[PDB]
């Protein structure tokens, strides 16, 4: 998260640490037993750990959970990342607590203008790199679908939309990928890909969650 603040420990009971040894992905936790994460997030050994605020110290109320399966949308396509979206189940259920709650899908696809809560421990930097230990957040709007495409011609899908600032200095970034845009207490967006970040006139792009609410239902149904 670049130009963003620091949450406060806690504060996004939601979000979820994707790790390999590292941090390298963010997720959020949408019931017991189940995260909403990138595909382009996928790996093989990913362990779960939610209840997190500095990533680098056991303080107390973390969770280390091992994913028992991680499902990658059929059709995503690692090109043009449409369909970047991920469901990972996890080995045991979480014990849902203050520190440890799901955050709810939509019923609704979001609108334009619509102020977000997007977090993560990505890169706070938008020209080199500097990786936080504690949780990053930043408050975006939804910008509109002409302004979205204009800014990225030929590659925003239905299943994709812009949240962020035009004029620079305020952006996700890489390490935030798969992580929550919440807006109004639902799960809108995972951070999902952009031009460098938090330049001038390139805004994030993110999978738009409304259009696989039936999607993720019916995969963990089955699952
Ligand atoms: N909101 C941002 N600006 C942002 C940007 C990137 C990410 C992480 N996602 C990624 O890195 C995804 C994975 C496949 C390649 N990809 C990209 O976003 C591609 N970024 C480049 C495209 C061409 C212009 C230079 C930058 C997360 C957020
Ligand atoms: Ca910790």
């Amino acid at each position: 998260i670049v130009g963003g603040y620091t949450c406060g420990a806690n504060t996004v009971p939601y979000q979820v640490s994707l790790n390999s040894g590292y941090h390298f992905c963010g997720g959020s936790l949408i019931n017991s037993q189940w995260v909403v994460s990138a595909a382009h997030c996928y790996k093989s050994g990913i362990q779960v750990r939610l209840g997190e605020d500095n990533i680098n110290v056991v303080e107390g109320n973390e969770q280390f959970i091992s994913a028992s399966k991680s499902i990658v949308h059929p059709s995503y396509n690692s090109n043009t990342l449409n369909n970047d979206i991920m469901l990972i189940k996890l080995k045991s259920a979480a014990s849902l607590n203050s520190r440890v709650a799901s955050i709810s899908l939509p019923t609704s696809c979001a609108s334009a203008g619509t102020q977000c809560l997007i977090s993560g421990w990505g890169n706070t930097k938008s020209s080199g790199t500097s990786y936080p230990d504690v949780l990053k957040c930043l408050k975006a709007p939804i910008l509109s679908d002409s302004s979205c495409k204009s800014a990225y011609p030929g590659q925003i899908t239905s299943n994709m939309f812009c949240a962020g600032y035009l004029e620079g200095g305020k952006d996700s970034c890489q390490g935030d990928s798969g992580g929550p845009v919440v807006c109004s207490g639902k799960l809108q967006g995972i951070v999902s890909w952009g031009s460098g970040c938090a330049q001038k006139n390139k805004p994030g792009v993110y999978t738009k969650v409304c259009n696989y609410v039936s999607w993720i239902k019916q995969t963990i149904a089955s699952n």
